[PDB]
């Protein structure tokens, strides 16, 4: 039986640049950093950097909707959003659900977003107004 | 700060295959689907499977290392990996690099990984048989 995510590894072009976004950007905590890649944690999370040379730097309008989302309280999500945007991070969609959200890119793409609000708020406000075909389990 | 992962949401091509494959193979709990996703949590992980005209199904040689790693314990690990190998449910990678793991593929070739082990295990065992020019913090 699976019990949570264990870890998100993401492919990176450059390991310094994206240590310092994960890292001093986003605040997240670096553990540990060789010469193909770096473990942080966010929260629970465990993030793994991997060096690839795979890893293409990737336009938004190139990839799927594909996202990684981090949880932020309410109270904070204006000025971290503010950090981003005077870091010159890139938006990749504008929020149009419940609880705010922020959609931004990391150095090589990848898709990101800060969310506020939980898998239960959603389904509260999904009952209420419910997406074209919902079906509750 | 952020606080850890709030969601993951993977582009579908296909959303029926997508959700049996995640509720009914993998045993995640459904909590609700509609014509364009589902949402389904697997411990605290709120997943997201999005139908995304754009995601293609992609072959592991053509995609990066980016990948998705699940949480099993120790007496599960080995009957859960051998009963997607008896499924069908094809590979991506074959070398246990980061301990315990097996490395499979979801319908739309998204990267997934069973692990056993959290962040603290991994970085213990990497302390006796580190990753090439690895530094701890
Ligand atoms: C795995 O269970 C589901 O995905 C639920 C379901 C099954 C079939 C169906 O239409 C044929 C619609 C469904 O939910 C809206
Ligand atoms: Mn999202
Ligand atoms: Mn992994």
């Amino acid at each position: 039986m699976l019990s949570g995510l264990n870890h998100l590894t993401l492919a990176v072009s450059q390991l310094a640049p994206s240590v310092a976004f994960y890292q001093q950007l986003l605040g997240m905590t670096l553990h540990a950093r060789w010469d193909s890649g770096a473990y942080l944690s966010c929260g629970d999370l465990w993030l793994c950097l991997s060096l690839d040379p795979q890893r293409r730097v990737t336009p938004p309008e190139e990839s799927d909707y594909t996202h990684y989302a981090f949880s932020i309280s309410e109270a904070d999500f204006a000025s971290f959003a503010a950090r981003l945007e005077a870091a010159g991070v890139a938006v990749w969609k504008l929020n149009r659900s419940e609880g705010a959200s922020h959609y931004f890119l990391d150095p090589d793409g990848h898709k990101l977003e800060l969310h506020v609000g939980s898998l239960a708020q959603r389904l509260a406000a999904c009952r209420e107004q419910p997406y074209k075909g919902m079906v509750f389990f």
